């Protein structure tokens, strides 16, 4: 028989790759499935370190194939040979695929036969262990969870009520009965296993919230399509800002509200009081509001610069002011473009090299709505937008619709800002809210409270997106317990099969 370790971990590579059709540009949900069966099966009847050895390569597919877009960043960023930053990437690929080893490993050790309690109670639950340590351990990196591959698909009802980690859970679930079928040509597993997943499908009727017609607003978002930055001179501020506020001048008697991306004003925000103070004015005028990024440096009580991605609303029940509460600061900075990993190497700073000092501040973890035109929202910039449990935890039930600002100009023309876009979607139909995405250039849209794209503009172009939105009130069961009955149904799973292991 053909079946050797060799030919497992090579079709571990391939099952690994095929989970990246499941996402954005690609969107085939059944991938998830298929991916998920081969980590299931392959990893039958193993020696814990050959299944854990199968779980790696199986991880190597799927982050290598779909997390490679980080390399234009690192290329960029980093200042790296061409070869160094190709290393990276699989190293980066690698640290992610430890952790669907480890899964395969502990898996293999604790339930080595090819059961139905193997596949369908433990490996859901260590599943979700798993990849919550992943997107946990040190920051934390949960990109490409098969959940988001269902936004569309037959199980999105399920999203409202658990949240998308309880997708993962039957995805995993439904995978291992059918790897199990297949494998122990059983007929028995693969009749659950369909049950398992046509069930939720009525769920994705029930409509948890309820529209609010009579708050209905007219939205824009420029899309400025501003370049990267070369050359940082007044030549360049300037340019940025006419941008900017042309776009928004025809629209300031009209749209209630106007969204500038992340960082959309290039200069700090205490360099720009006479042009937002004039700014405000002119939207109170013509009784519309304004929210835009903008970095902001703020001395501390030790009279220390602390430099924050903010933003901050202007105009009509938003009057601007410095010292305004009603702002945003990031909390979850990007490990290496936001700030630097390891403060304490500041000892070769000084003799010998030059080492990057520049890092970003946190904000708090839990933050009011910004208040624009007496409208409630909850932002979240740019990467925050796939932390499922930060933003439902901002989530406030007078919430009016959900808010994301980000820059993709780095990974564009690739998959990683649709997968991105994908993820925003997310949050959503979990807390039945629009979403209002305006970015630099990449995938500027809105959002229903169901995830459908209500509104979208092309990427790369220099563009306003305006259209009617009309927000939503009443709270899923999501929205109210979060994913608490998740890690509930994860422990009950755990402790039986644990129970059932140790016997
Ligand atoms: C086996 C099918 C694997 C296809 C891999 C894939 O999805 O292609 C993504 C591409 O590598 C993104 O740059
Ligand atoms: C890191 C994992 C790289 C894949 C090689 C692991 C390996 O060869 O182990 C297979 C098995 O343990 C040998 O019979
Ligand atoms: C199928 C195996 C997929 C494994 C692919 C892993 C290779 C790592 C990689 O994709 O790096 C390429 C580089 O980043 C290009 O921009
Ligand atoms: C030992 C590893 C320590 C890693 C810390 C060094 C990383 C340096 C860094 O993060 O800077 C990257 C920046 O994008 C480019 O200037
Ligand atoms: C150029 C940078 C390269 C950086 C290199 C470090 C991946 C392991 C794997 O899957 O290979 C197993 C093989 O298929 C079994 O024959
Ligand atoms: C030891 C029983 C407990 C199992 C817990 C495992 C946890 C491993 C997690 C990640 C490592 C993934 C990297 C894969 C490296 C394994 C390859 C290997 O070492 O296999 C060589 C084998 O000894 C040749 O016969
Ligand atoms: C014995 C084996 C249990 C080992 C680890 C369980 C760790 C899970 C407990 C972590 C609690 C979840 C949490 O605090 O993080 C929330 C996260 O953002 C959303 O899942
Ligand atoms: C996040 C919400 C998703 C959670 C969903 C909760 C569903 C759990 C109910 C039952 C477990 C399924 C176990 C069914 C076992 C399959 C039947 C089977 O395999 O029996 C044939 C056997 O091979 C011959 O001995
Ligand atoms: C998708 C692949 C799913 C594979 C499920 C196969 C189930 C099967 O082989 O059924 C056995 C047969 O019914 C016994 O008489
Ligand atoms: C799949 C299991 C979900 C079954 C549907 C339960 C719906 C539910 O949780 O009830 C909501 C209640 O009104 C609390 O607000
Ligand atoms: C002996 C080897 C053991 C191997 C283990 C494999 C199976 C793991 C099973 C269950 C994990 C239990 C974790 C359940 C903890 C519940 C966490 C919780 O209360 O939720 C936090 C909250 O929801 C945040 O927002």
């Amino acid at each position: 028989l053909i079946e050797r370790q060799r030919i497992r971990l090579l079709l571990a590579l391939l099952f690994g790759a095929c989970g990246t059709l499941a996402f954005s540009p690609y969107d085939v949900w059944p991938a998830a499935i298929i991916s998920l069966m081969g980590l299931q099966a392959l990893t039958f009847n193993r020696r814990p370190l050959q299944s854990a050895a199968i779980g790696f390569c199986w991880g190597f597919g799927l982050f290598g194939s779909g997390i490679n877009w980080v390399y234009v960043s690192i290329a960029t960023f980093g200042g790296m040979p061409g070869p160094v930053n190709i290393f990276l990437v699989v190293l980066l690929a690698a640290y992610l695929s430890l952790y669907t080893g480890l899964f395969a490993g502990v898996l293999s050790r604790l339930w080595p036969k090819t059961t139905w309690l193997r596949v369908a109670i433990a490996a859901p639950a260590l599943w979700q262990v798993t990849e919550f340590l992943r997107g946990w351990v040190l920051t934390g990196f949960p990109w490409l969870q098969f959940g988001y591959s269902q936004i569309d698909g037959p199980l999105k009802g399920l999203a409202p009520i658990m949240g998308v980690e309880a997708i993962n859970f039957l995805l995993m679930m439904v995978s291992g009965l059918l790897a199990l079928a297949l494998v122990k040509r059983n007929w028995r597993p693969l009749v659950v296993a369909v049950v398992l997943f046509a069930l939720p499908f009525p769920l994705r009727y029930i409509q948890w919230f309820t529209p609010q017609p009579e708050k209905t607003i007219q939205v824009s978002m420029v899309q400025g399509d501003i370049p990267q930055s070369l050359k940082w001179d007044e030549g360049q501020l300037l340019n940025t800002l006419k941008i900017y506020y042309n776009a928004t001048a025809p629209l300031m008697g009209k749209s209630s509200l106007i969204i500038w991306p992340e960082s959309a004003i290039t200069d700090l925000e205490i360099n720009q009081q006479p042009f937002l103070k004039a700014l405000d004015g002119e939207l109170r005028d013509k009784g519309s509001s304004l929210v835009t990024g903008i970095v902001d440096a703020r001395l501390n009580k030790q009279n220390r610069y602390d430099t924050y991605n903010t933003i901050i609303t202007l105009g009509k029940g938003a009057p601007y002011s410095y010292e305004s509460a009603d702002r945003y600061n990031k909390n979850h900075l990007v490990p290496f473009g936001e700030f630097v990993p390891l403060e304490s190497i500041l000892r070769p700073l000084a003799p010998f090299f030059d080492l990057p000092m520049s890092s970003f501040s946190r904000g708090p973890y839990i933050q009011p709505p910004l208040s624009a035109n007496g409208i409630e929202l909850t932002a979240a910039i740019c990467y925050e937008i796939i932390l499922g449990e930060q933003v439902r935890d901002n989530f406030r039930p007078d919430t009016d619709y959900l808010l994301t600002i980000s820059n993709d100009a780095w990974f564009g023309k690739s998959i990683g800002p649709w997968q991105h876009f994908q993820m925003a979607r997310m949050r959503a139909l979990e807390l039945a809210r629009p979403l209002l995405r305006s970015t630099n250039n990449g995938i500027t849209a809105v959002i229903g409270p169901q995830g459908e794209i209500q509104a979208m503009i092309p990427q790369f172009t220099r563009e306003v997106l305006t259209t009617n939105v009309t927000p939503t009130t009443g709270l899923t069961p999501y929205a109210r317990t979060g994913n608490w009955p998740l890690w509930v149904l994860t422990a009950l799973f755990g402790f039986a099969a644990v129970l059932m292991s140790l016997r």
